[PDB]
């Protein structure tokens, strides 16, 4: 029993996030809110698992999954083959794509127009990878610890464009008409992406979360949550690809 409490209290599942990614997770009057926050609460409750959500940030979240200090993550995280080498994922719960966020005056009409330009991304994201895919890795791509800061460098002209997830870019534009930004989609260039909850490799929580996610989808709770954040019916068939 050394190092533990010999079972005196069942410990809570430690869930990490980077709450700087509206509408999925963000801070509002000192609380973490968003689509992921709601979906997590429904999932863990269906699983019967007491939990704590921590706003630990993006790069720390991955480091902490590796060490198993954090048991689980939800953070608008794309399921990728490279990530699967290090972590496990739940079944998918959302579909997304990368998009190009620019100022309304921008001449950018597609990804190839970014040649010779500076691109802001959040570090170690699928947006960074998509940016690197275009013309290769290099210092022309500026990497920030939050998507928030990437967008701030767009606003002040530090970068020419940001590559980030479509619902985040769309939500930012909707909430900030005064900033006169626009979203440029390039479906021939960018791939379909699916979000999953993330776990350390070999996690006992995965199977429980997959079952609870199905429970939440099947009961109609998923679509209530989706309607709350996105104002339209989900196409649930996107979750069976
Ligand atoms: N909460 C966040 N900062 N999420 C960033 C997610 C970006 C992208 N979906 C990825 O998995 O790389």
């Amino acid at each position: 029993s050394s190092g533990g409490d010999g079972g005196a209290t069942k410990k809570k599942v430690v869930v990490g996030t980077d709450a700087a990614f509206a509408p999925f997770e963000y801070m509002q009057k000192g609380k973490i809110v968003g689509f992921d926050v709601d979906l997590l609460d429904a999932v863990m409750k269906a699983a019967g698992l007491d939990y704590e959500l921590k706003n630990i940030g993006w790069d720390p979240l991955f480091a902490s999954l590796q060490s198993k200090e954090v048991d689980m993550g939800i953070s608008g995280i794309t399921i990728t083959d490279e990530r699967k080498q290090s972590y496990d994922f739940s079944d998918p719960y959302f579909e997304a794509t990368q998009v190009i966020l620019v100022k309304q005056g921008s001449p950018v009409k597609n990804a190839l127009d970014l040649k010779g330009k500076t691109i802001g991304v959040q570090n170690a994201t699928t947006g960074q990878e998509a940016a690197e895919k275009l013309f290769g890795k290099g210092p022309h791509i500026k990497k920030f610890e939050t998507t928030v800061v990437a967008i701030m460098e767009l606003l002040n002209g530090g970068v020419d464009a940001v590559i980030t997830d479509n619902a985040v870019a769309n939500e930012y534009v909707k909430n900030n008409p005064n900033k006169k930004l626009q979203v440029i989609e390039d479906p021939k260039n960018f791939a379909s992406e699916y979000y999953g909850m993330i776990f350390p490799k070999n996690s006992e929580l995965k199977a429980k979360v997959d079952e609870a996610l199905k429970n939440v989808i099947n009961s109609g709770k998923y679509t209530e949550i989706y309607k709350k954040w996105f104002g339209k019916e989900p196409k649930l068939d996107r979750l069976k690809q």
